[PDB]
This record gives C-alpha cells, sequence and structure tokens, in this order.
C-alpha cells in the first residue's frame, strides 16, 4: 500500500533510451541540465512513468501531510531508510534524480503544480530549484543533481514543499549505488491525520564495540569458534515480517578486526535469507568494502566501492549474477528455500557492510561503528 | 607535564630550511617521500626536535599504555581534539606529519624503538608504515601522509603500537590548517594505572537545536536584541580552570538561521577571553567558513575555508594580525584585558565555527549541530 519494498529486474534493452538515461541522467557526466532534460522530454513525453523501470529497487513510506498553514505550505518530509553507507568523504559524486508527482485532480485546481525539493544534510542544504529541472509537466517534475556521495546517507532528510495538497503525491529520490544498481526511496502522501508508515528496513551494526574482536581472546564465549563453524547467526526479521526470515552473522567481525591468528576457511556466511519458495520478485543484495589493492602509501585512495549482485528465479530455479570485483558471492543454502551471502575471509577486514533487499523488506547489516 | 595546551609564534625564518619543509613535507605536493626526506635527513639529524618550531599550537593528552600481552605490543591510543571541522567532500587532501619518539636511553636495549601509528576514521584506517617514512633515528621515527580533509576531525583516532612502553614515548600529529597556522595534536604516554589525561579542550555547540532560530519570534526572551547588543554571554571556562575566563555568545545564531528580518549591526561579538594582562603566549582564533559565493546549482560544491588570527603582546601591546577573507577580527574590549572575537551579522550564515586556542585552554565553537 502506502508503505513497502519492492524488486524487479531492469534491463535497459526495454526501457527506451534506457543506457542513455542511467549515463547522463543518473551519473554525473555534463554539468549541465541540457543532455538530460533533452533524453527526458523526448522518453517522458512518450510514456510519464518510463523512470520507473530503472528502479532495481523502490522503498517507500507513507508520510502524513503537514499543512503550514501559516505561509500556505503542503509539506511532505520524511528519513529515507537508505540501504547502505554512501562513502567516504572524498571527492566522489553520486547525480541523484528527484521526481515529484501526483494524480490529476477531478476539478481544475487553482493552483499551479508548484513543488520544492530539499535534500538537507547536517551541514548543507542541497536544493532542487529550477535550474535543477529536467522534465516538467502538469502534474510531474524532475530535478537532477550531483551531491558528494558521502552524504546520501542516514542523516538526508527529504522535503517536498507544495502549495495544495495534491492527490495521491509521492516524491523519489532515485539513487544509483552503481552502474547497473538503481534504489529508489519514495515518499507517498498520506492523510495529514494518519500515522507515519515507515516500510520494514533496519539498520544493524553487527560488529558493536569494535574491541571486542579485536582479538581471538573471547571467540569459544562469542562462540566463533573453528567448532561453531564461526557462525553465531541471529534473527533479522521482526516479529509480525512476512513469512521470508533473515538472519546476519557476528564471526566476521572477527576477520575483519581480531589482530590474534583466527582459524581458515574457504569461506563465511556474512547472512542468509529463507523463504525463496515464495518470493516472486529478485532479491537484491549490495556491499559496500574498500580495494585491497594498495596504491600510493603517501596518497592513498580511500574511496568506497558498491556492488549489487541479483537472485533472481527462472522457471523456479534461483540463479544469482556474479561478479569478479565484487567480494560477495549468491548461492543457496542447502535447499532453493535458502539464500546465502558469502565472502572469503580474506576480505572482511575491507568490507564495510552488506545490504539485503527483498519483497516487504530491507536488511542494513554494517560491520563498523558502535551504534 | 602530561597534557596542557601551549601556543607560540611561528617564524619560517628561525627554522633551518622552513620554507621547504612546509612546502614539501606539510603541504601535498610530490607523492614521493623523496623530497621531504631529503630535507629531514638534513635538518633534523642536526636539531631532531626541529619540527616542533613550526607548531603554532601544540594540544597534548596524557594516555596510559595498554598491554596487548598476547601479541607483546605495548599501545596508546588517543582521540585528539582536533580545533575545527575539517572539511567538507569537496575540499583537496592536507599533508599530515606523524612523529612517534621516545627518551633515549642510557643503556642500550635489547629491541630496537619500534613504533607503528595508524589513524583510523570511521570507514577507513590510514596505516603509516615504511613507505610513508621521511625520517628516522634510534628513538625517533617521521612519517608523511595526503588525506582528504574531511577526515581530519573529532572521530579520528590515533593509534600507536609499540613492543615495550619506552620511557617518555610519545606521538605528535601535525595538521596544516593554512599556509600560515599548523596546529599540533600530541599524545603523552603515561603510566598503564594511570586514567587519561586530556587537556581542557571542548567543543560547543553554540546553536543547539539550530531550529530554535528560526526567526525572530522569541529574539526578546531569549535576551538577544538590539537593545541589549544581541549579546548572552555563557562562561566557556570551567571552574576549577586558569583565571583567564572565555565567554561565547548565542545570540549570533539569529543571525545565521532566522528567516525574519532583524535588526542591522555594526558588528557581533563571537567570543571574548578576559586575563590578556596574565598571558605570556600568542591567542590564536580559527574560523571556518563558506565561501559566499554562489556557483553551479546543478553541482554545488560546498568547500570549507579556515583563517587562523593571531593576538600577541610584545612590549604590553597586544596586536593582531588581520585578515582578507576571513570573516572574523580580533580587537580588544573596554580595556586591554580583554580580547573579542567579531563578525559582521553579513557573515553569519556562512560561518561554520571559530577556535579559540591559547595556554591551557582550547574551545571549538561550532555553529551548526545540536550535538
Amino acid at each position: 500500500h502506502s508503505s513497502g519494498v519492492s524488486t524487479q529486474s531492469v534491463d535497459l534493452s526495454q526501457i527506451k533510451r534506457g543506457d542513455e538515461i542511467q549515463a547522463h541522467c543518473l551519473t554525473p557526466a555534463e554539468t549541465e541540465v541540457t543532455e538530460c532534460a533533452g533524453i527526458l522530454k523526448d522518453v517522458l513525453s512518450k510514456n510519464l512513468h518510463e523512470l520507473q523501470g530503472l528502479c532495481n529497487v523502490k522503498n517507500k513510506m507513507g508520510v502524513p501531510w503537514v499543512s503550514v498553514e501559516e505561509l500556505g505550505q503542503e509539506i511532505i518530509t520524511g528519513r529515507l531508510p537508505f540501504p547502505s553507507v554512501g562513502g567516504t568523504p572524498v571527492n566522489d559524486l553520486v547525480r541523484v534524480l528527484v521526481v515529484a508527482e501526483s494524480n490529476t485532480p477531478e476539478e481544475t485546481p487553482e493552483e499551479e503544480f508548484y513543488a520544492y525539493v530539499e535534500l538537507q544534510t547536517e551541514l548543507y542544504t542541497f536544493g532542487l530549484s529550477d535550474d535543477n529541472v529536467v522534465f516538467t509537466s502538469d502534474y510531474m517534475t524532475v530535478w537532477m543533481i550531483d551531491i558528494p556521495k558521502s552524504y546520501v546517507d542516514v542523516g538526508m532528510l527529504t522535503r517536498a514543499t507544495f502549495l495544495e495538497q495534491w492527490p495521491g503525491a509521492k516524491v523519489t529520490v532515485m539513487i544509483p549505488y552503481s552502474s547497473t544498481f538503481t534504489w529508489c526511496g519514495e515518499l507517498g502522501a498520506i492523510s495529514e491525520e494518519s500515522a507515519p508508515q515507515p516500510s520494514l528496513s533496519a539498520r544493524s551494526p553487527v560488529c558493536k564495540n569494535s574491541a571486542r574482536y579485536s582479538t581471538s581472546k573471547f571467540c569459544e564465549v562469542d562462540g566463533c569458534t573453528a567448532e561453531t563453524g564461526m557462525e553465531k547467526m541471529s534473527l533479522l526479521t521482526p516479529f509480525g515480517g512476512p513469512p521470508q526470515q533473515a538472519k546476519m552473522n557476528t564471526c566476521p567481525c572477527y576477520y575483519k578486526y581480531s589482530v590474534s591468528p583466527l582459524p581458515a576457511m574457504d569461506h563465511l556466511i556474512l547472512a542468509d535469507l529463507a523463504g525463496l519458495d515464495s518470493l516472486t520478485s529478485p532479491v537484491y543484495v549490495m556491499a559496500a568494502y574498500f580495494d585491497s589493492t594498495h596504491e600510493n602509501p603517501v596518497r592513498p585512495s580511500s574511496k568506497l566501492y558498491h556492488c549489487a549482485l541479483q537472485m533472481t528465479s527462472h522457471d523456479g530455479v534461483w540463479t544469482s549474477t556474479s561478479s569478479e570485483q565484487c567480494p560477495i558471492r549468491l548461492v543457496e543454502g542447502q535447499s532453493q528455500n535458502v539464500l546465502q551471502v558469502r565472502v572469503a575471509p580474506t576480505s572482511m577486514p575491507n568490507l564495510v557492510g552488506v545490504s539485503l533487499m527483498l519483497e516487504g523488506q530491507q536488511y542494513r547489516l554494517e560491520y563498523f561503528g558502535d551504534h
């Protein structure tokens, strides 16, 4: 309804000029709205909802209208459950596409569809203005902007200002984390008398107190020994949550921190998903990691990478996309009903986190921080 | 002693090859230790502690040895009270010099002086390896590395691993904030039994709950009126602190955030310091601010600027260096015993923070973040 998590396969072959949209509208290329605005003018004049096909994952919340009668404003604000850490504070940008739309009122309104969207971070507020517009129609406005990746993360508020509580109003922030993966955070306006309807999305700091894992000193008690197979799983899925159950493994925290020698293994299970037999849309798993390959020790590069693997159900059998740079693998567990996230113990030191995205649920596992 | 804050004037004239040091060891340039090591090999062999002369401010804490018997290590860690916000993802790099050292014993020890220093930030840990060495002696190693300024801020942990609890062991991180200001954070190892001894360095969120300064509705109850001079001072210096009392003004927060109009003022006082008569070293005040010259809407690059002013006393006459772009100004109060930090109302919107550093006291004032 007015909240949830949905997934889908994205084939730019079908999407009209999809390759171009992804390259000039969802990638920091031309610093002018011109190129992208050209591609959308043509494409969106044919299919107004074309962009939705570029969202591998859609995560939405129902947010109540907030009437600021004093200023005649109707506002919808919400903190998106960003799926993975944005990135290190380096000079690397993400091109975000913002879309504001609504249904066309039965009775022709007096007010024009004016909308202003802003993304604020403690230190700076990024405003989507006319100079950011790349497409505009009666009830849909699309803005484009480049923001340092580190800012697109928990801590960024999205505020949409309108002059009317337009029916079916929604604001979507299209966030590409990779060349082949775009995550769409959506704020769906709901009655101002309703309570917020957040999606089932969670953020879990797996290695809380990254000092306890500094040594093999506690392995035994935390159940992280060659005997336990280094598997101390805990349930992610809440109680009244969908049937599919996800679980995270704490032991990988040792292979990332532990200075003391540790048991060697072919692979580690970062997390697993059960219920694959009932899913109908692809499952997405995205990692955030640093690239081992050392470079200039004097001027170290600290760019955070993101790669998203996609497990799909073809004719009933679940198959995953594979990558060489991507430190994680998606393989089924004992049966088909179970999916596992794997990684070579040798990658943990450089792994920042993995995020699980599937119908009705999103889990952001972090192997850093203490909260 | 084991902790404290000290200040001093810096003249690259009195420092043997200071200009070359600053231009090659404290400025991102050649990405190879070669050029800097050459200078230090010559200069430091003559005066092992020459670098200390480049520190305009030195802030040190006493930190307890922490035994890692398991690995046969002796470690000291500490969260340096970085004086100001380091930068945004859009800032460039800063070339940092890290110094590890100890007293030279009269009796030759079994093992050689060994130290491994790393700077871990929230996500990435920068390790100072042999490839970062620019100078080495029996009991002192100096490393150099370029790091985006954004990382250099509270939340950067300094860890130094030794193999013995060497007497007089200390680690120093030299941080250039401008071409004429360098701040040195020091960790002095103390008894394994002792509690850490941080210096009197605070970080104060002047505008806690920045939204409350959104309009002028409450200016009057809040005690911020043109009639009262827009002054609402709160003591920064703690009860058992040095005689020189420092205070911060909250009223400037309105001028930074208020959407409502505010009374025109010739200037605003951000902070003041009493007791200049008893001071024996210069007083430094550094501002962090944004350039008030708009730019590309499609890619709003928010680059942070730093400018440090110096107030000194020459034969009973306190004079201050004046600066251009520097939005702040240092002037005396009613008496020469008081120093005030002034700013034009117009600059508040772009003012991120101002840091007061003097003998025994350092106050980092932040005009953003309710924390």
